[PDB]
């Protein structure tokens, strides 16, 4: 009784495809596209050879090409109703039939998983996801005979061998685990194998695997108490806003196996619900990781991110199109759908050509936003602040561990203008793909680098990393969130706090985003607050992009550049330059892609200024030479750090001309610097113009009133902040 | 008698302008941009303040931006009919009268020849050249009475000071003269002033200026037996094929005088025939300018030049403009103007604008060229060898000194793929108009390293400059073509000689630009062969742009920072990292903008190959830290090297696909390496592809026969080169 193709390609699909081919431009464009690439490979035959390679290398990149390849086939088949592509996936299939069950494991012994096919089951399962939709395709073409076969020495043995074979890899929460939930169930779908389903919808039972095995990245392969399969790969680390634990780079890509699984079992096994699990959290999760993107649709590089991941990416055209189609039809999703240029070649991306084509489209809004970490929204978060049109945008990182590939980063902070990164996360150590930097694996250093707070704009007590850098620790812990409120689109301010990190030290930062008289545009103004029981050295660094312009204190030029420490990510920054601050404020101000910014900050006179350039004990260069800021404070017990970023004015070398590329701050001061008070007052040289941003700091209730005194005048206020004006 | 306007803009231009007004976008679109512009600034009022500034700076920006405005409201006057825009001019011009006389030398001493309004009088007569512009428009609106308090206040006086009162500055063959030459005679045609015209044409008479007295870039004020004036600024630093001597960024800027003067000259004394002198080399200036951009417009950086400087530069709009109204009608031109999106509000911009209309444009061809340098074509030259359409661009300047700012980089080459920098020339140390950085002008950076010879893709012998960068010997010297052939475009060859770089040393370096069967795309093939009399230290730097993939060879890292070496460059330079070749060829290869490249060069195994990257010695950060390789041949006479750059396959960080990542080079040899003949076997790993170069280094002659034995086989051929595929 089960028609084939059904579950993403589906037969009335189809027949509605081709009444409308010719007349929905996006689909059309891109099938032309599709039948291009599919007919240039099948020139060139069919190559299934004997694993060998990492990443970058032959025999994983053919074998990654031909999933693509068989999965693209599989819908021309249908859409043109040719047999060439039914005959490819046939012969190809086949080979595959023909070597697969007499393959050992991959050569490459760097996997916690080793894969078939490729050095790792991640990979292995990848390959399935796709097969599995060509087969759909190609089912009644086969003869049952033909179906037996391949179905018992080829999909049966490979199914088990990503699952039962390696529990490691298949039974956890994570994306590894999502990708190979799918590829059993979408090939059990396919096939009627109701064994097969239940072990991808919930997971191996009894896998008996040791306490405190871990995977390649230090995460551990299993939680106590936590379930497997991918309905708990949806419940655990997914939070109530669609958040994805691991960060926006790592959901870019689960939201494949994700988001087609379900709609296969939306298709198939409608009683399951799968599109209203967790209160409908993965069409949710589609509009919340599209606000995860800087104005050029670049995923912000949270955790273990490469920078350039964007919208433009396979899993987002497919995100876009099955969020469109299954979920209520949201019309800004079409206006990403236009961006990108081409849509799936079934269901889903039909009715997003036919709503394009309907002018349908609304743009999609990128506004300031709170994201709750944790399953149930209580383990910390991630807020954006959003000013304008995107013209500047500042994130801010308060959120739980993030599983294998998260960061020692507590309470760190980025931020852009207009796609353009003016003080950095660094994101991962790693060249993606890339053979010949380490088989395009991760690095050595990303591990003595990037992960390490050192490398993050954020709080480093006695050159140690938030939690001592230990997985094992940080994974108990998060960030929590003191309040947000962004309701005020010129004044939007978020806080939080973090006990954890160093045990005995309370760090508070608050961030806002601000635009007031006085000032061309919006400034951050950043307070952390720290509370101690000893006396520490803290380390706030800053790492900004571009060419330094000015600053208002000396500092020293070495002869010969030294590391700035030993460990804990220290060893890989040179120091470049050491100042003293002249006064209570010091400024550092540079020119990046034809802007200025100026970092001003409250400083004491024994405060150290380190100028930091990535780069030592890096011998393969798998480290970018990017700088930094760095401030030191020493032999210090409670404090707080008071800085101002402000973009202003502009260079071009065409013109010649730079304009307003002096800052526009008098003084920064401190006025209250207490435990239960803070009070920060922003002098702008903008002739008069006095702005005072009040905290209170252990009450975050909004109708709570507070009375406050400085230099003997009453203020006045409900809630946790206030900022006035001062005439 | 004398129309007012005619210089530039004439009366039948004004009435042809107001009967096409609304038909003709480019100009519209022009005129509607300027209005708003003039119209804000005649809202802010009229500002002259006291001079104090150095560029950047309050008082040198608003005297600057004044003369712009004036010369935009004279043609809003004329264009528009309208008196609010003559009535600001008179305002201004009165307002400048007030104060200009009683004006004492700018407070800034820091130019050979400070000016009144500016720092310098470069700014003064850039002022002039702008403002007699405008008084030529509202000449009749003026009474007799107010031209002739202008005229003896203002006008004279301010012409006599960039001239007669500083000599030194004005009677030069160099781009300040020609700006103080065009002032001068712009002023003298606006008011009938013979001598004025005169001055202008031909200098000073009896100047009583030192020969061998230096400006503050180190180049000599004056030449023995050299003619001063604007004509002798077109007869000496222009060759015959139009290439301005001072380098692109410099002709930018020099074409401005040049042509609005040489405009009102046609306009106002057409028997002068400007647009003739010289066989007409101002009109193919333009054309040759418009050559030396790379595929986005921006102009190479040779000698002191800023990196973005483009043809959409102001410069530019005007050049184009009027060679397409005063020359032949160049349709290609006509392309041009349409990328810079605006036209001048006259004439000129009219025929640019009706050209357009029309549908005359055609696209502005960007070929391999030859330049020679000198004002006979006899002293060097620069050429630049280009693959398909800009695919692939090799810049080789083998020319004379410059000037005052020239770079001591004989045979020194650069290299581009489709607007991306792959192997640069450093251009100056200098923010150009940046008041942060020492006031915007050059800095001491420009000096110590940007002008040295370890700066760029060129010999260093003995960690000297050439000339031992001394401007007095460098000056009197220019490198020799020996021969330049592009007819083939898969294969294209230039080769050149300088023997007084170093005294006792010669240089013949062949660069080829090649597209051969076995790789992607054409390389670059760069044989440097010296000859010596002495046992020298040789230093061969490439400045490349990326991150470091893969190399052939160990290297070490160091666990500090030192610089390479104590002088003339050196000082700037970190060591990072020192290896021995492992074999006969040492490879580097990198990912820049996408695509990787790899750099293949014949290596003995007593070479050094030490990474270096650019910073030491620079207390104010005004260096960047860009990287580069050297390859270090001690105690050596004769030695050839050989070197082979490669362009090769793609990255994304959106698909994650690394494509054709690897070089195709199997092995380069040299077969022959004597001072007669060198041959150079370049074997791809496509295996069945083997190529050969042969040069006979001592006869350039075309139809010369050679024969010669490699490995007891005969090889005929004649002419300089040979290039044969081995079968
Ligand atoms: O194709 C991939 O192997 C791949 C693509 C994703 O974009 C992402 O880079 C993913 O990283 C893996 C990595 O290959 C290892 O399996 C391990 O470190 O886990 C990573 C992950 O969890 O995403 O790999
Ligand atoms: O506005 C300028 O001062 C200016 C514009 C040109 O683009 C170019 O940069 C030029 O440089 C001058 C410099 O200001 C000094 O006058 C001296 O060093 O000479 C340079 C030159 O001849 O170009 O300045
Ligand atoms: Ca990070
Ligand atoms: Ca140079
Ligand atoms: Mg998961
Ligand atoms: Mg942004
Ligand atoms: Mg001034
Ligand atoms: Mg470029």
């Amino acid at each position: 009784a089960q028609e084939h193709p059904s579950l993403i390609l589906t037969k009335a699909g189809v027949e509605k495809i081709r009444a409308e081919l010719g007349n929905i431009p996006i689909f059309d464009a891109t099938l032309e596209k599709v039948k291009a690439e599919v007919d240039a490979e099948i020139a060139l035959g069919i190559d299934t050879p004997l694993p060998k390679d990492y990443s970058g290398g032959y025999t994983h990149e053919r074998h990654k090409r031909n999933f693509f390849i068989l999965q693209k086939a599989g819908v021309l088949y249908q859409i043109l109703n040719d047999e060439k592509y039914a005959l490819y996936i046939k012969d190809m299939l086949f080979q595959y039939e023909g070597m697969y069950k007499d393959l050992p494991v991959h050569p490459q012994t760097r996997s916690y998983a080793r894969g078939k096919l490729f050095w790792q089951c991640l990979n292995d399962s990848n390959w399935l996801v796709y097969v599995s939709q060509a087969y759909d395709c190609v089912y009644d073409y086969l003869s049952k005979k033909e179906r037996k076969q391949l179905e018992k020495n080829l999909f049966r043995p490979f199914a088990d061998y990503i699952s039962i074979e390696n529990p490691q890899f298949y039974n956890r929460v994570h994306n590894h685990s999502t990708w190979g939930n799918a590829a059993v169930g979408m090939i059990g779908l396919v096939m009627g194998d109701e064994e097969l389903i239940q072990r991808a919808l919930y997971g191996i039972e009894d896998d008996g695997l040791p306490i405190g095995a871990k995977d390649n990245d230090g995460g551990f392969i299993k939680v106590e108490g936590q379930k497997a399969g991918f309905l708990a790969n949806i419940d655990e680390p997914f939070s109530p806003d669609g958040y994805y634990t691991e960060g926006p780079y790592a959901q870019r890509y689960a939201m494949y196996p994700f988001l087609i699984f379900a709609e296969a079992l939306h298709n198939v096994r409608p009683q399951q619900k799968i599109f209203e699990h967790k209160d409908g959290v993965l069409l949710k999760s589609v509009n919340t990781l599209l606000s995860l993107s800087d104005a050029d649709g670049e995923f912000f590089p949270l955790n273990d991110a490469q920078k350039g991941m964007s919208y433009h990416s396979r899993e987002l055209v497919t995100a876009v199109d099955i969020a469109y189609h299954y979920g209520n039809h949201n019309p800004q999703l079409l206006s990403i759908a236009e961006e990108q240029g081409q849509v799936l070649l079934d269901d889903s991306g039909l009715a997003v050509a036919l709503g394009i084509r309907e002018g349908k489209s609304e743009d999609f809004q990128k506004k300031s936003i709170k994201l709750s970490d944790g399953a149930n929204g209580d383990q910390g978060g991630v807020a954006i602040l959003r000013y304008g049109n995107e013209a500047m945008t500042l994130v801010y990182k308060y959120a739980a561990q993030g599983l294998s590939h998260g960061h020692y980063d507590k309470l760190s902070f980025s931020l852009y203008e207009k796609g353009t990164e003016i003080l950095q996360d660094y994101g991962l150590a790693r060249f993606v793909n890339i053979e010949q930097k380490g088989g395009g694996n991760y690095l050595k250093e990303n591990t003595t680098w990037a992960k390490q707070t050192i490398a993050h704009n954020t709080l480093v007590q006695n050159e140690t990393s938030h939690f001592e850098g230990k997985y094992e620790v940080g994974s108990q812990h998060h960030s929590e969130l003191y309040f947000f409120d962004a309701s005020n689109p010129e004044v939007q301010v978020v806080s939080a706090k973090e006990q954890n990190a160093y045990p005995g030290t309370e760090m508070h930062r608050t961030m806002a985003l601000i635009k007031t008289d006085g000032f061309e545009k919006p400034f951050v103004l950043d307070i952390l607050r720290v509370g101690s029981n000893a006396a520490n050295q803290y380390d706030l660094p800053f790492y900004f992009k571009g060419q330094v312009m000015q600053t208002n204190f000396d500092f020293t030029t070495p002869k010969s550049l030294e590391p700035l420490g030993s460990d804990n990510g220290y060893q890989h920054l040179w120091s470049e330059g050491l100042g003293q601050p002249k006064g209570d404020n010091s400024q550092l101000s540079w020119l990046e892609n034809g802007r200025f910014y100026t970092l001003t900050t409250a400083t004491n006179n024994d405060d150290e200024l380190h100028f930091v350039r990535i780069g030592a004990n890096d011998p393969e260069f798998n480290l970018r030479r990017d700088a930094g800021l760095i401030i030191r404070r020493k032999n210090t017990k409670n404090t707080t750090f008071v800085s101002i970023l402000e973009s202003h004015g502009h260079y071009s070398p065409v013109s010649e001309f730079s304009v307003n590329a002096n800052s526009s701050i008098s003084k920064i001061e401190l006025m209250l610097d207490t435990k239960e008070y803070t009070a920060v007052l922003i002098d702008a040289k903008s002739n008069t113009e006095q702005t005072l941003l009040i905290l209170a700091n252990e009450n975050k209730n909004v109708n709570k009133e507070h009375i406050i005194e400085i230099k003997g005048k009453e203020y006045r206020w409900t809630g946790p902040y206030q900022f006035i004006k001062i005439n």
